[PDB]
């Protein structure tokens, strides 16, 4: 599906050495600027074993 694809990118992007030391905030509104929503970003940074709440996800983007 393509909201797996968003979801497999992301996760391949957020294991990158260089994007791991990159703040969180950055990685976030990166990650929604190329499409993802929320729960997408969310679900991403869960499964690279790096969670984060899904209410931090959105106090970044609000
Ligand atoms: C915020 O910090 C940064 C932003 C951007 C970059 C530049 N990256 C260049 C290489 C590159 C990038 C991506 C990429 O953006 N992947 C996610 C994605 C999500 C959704 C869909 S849509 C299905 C497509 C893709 N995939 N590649 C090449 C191998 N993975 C982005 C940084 C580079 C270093 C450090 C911090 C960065
Ligand atoms: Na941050």
């Amino acid at each position: 599906s393509e909201r797996e694809k968003r979801v497999s990118n992301a996760v391949e992007f957020l294991l990158d050495s260089r994007v791991r030391r990159t703040p969180t905030s950055s990685k976030v509104h990166f990650l929604k600027s190329k499409g993802l929503s929320a729960e997408e970003i969310c679900e991403a940074f869960t499964k690279v074993g790096q969670p984060k709440t899904l209410n931090e996800i959105k106090r970044i983007l609000s």
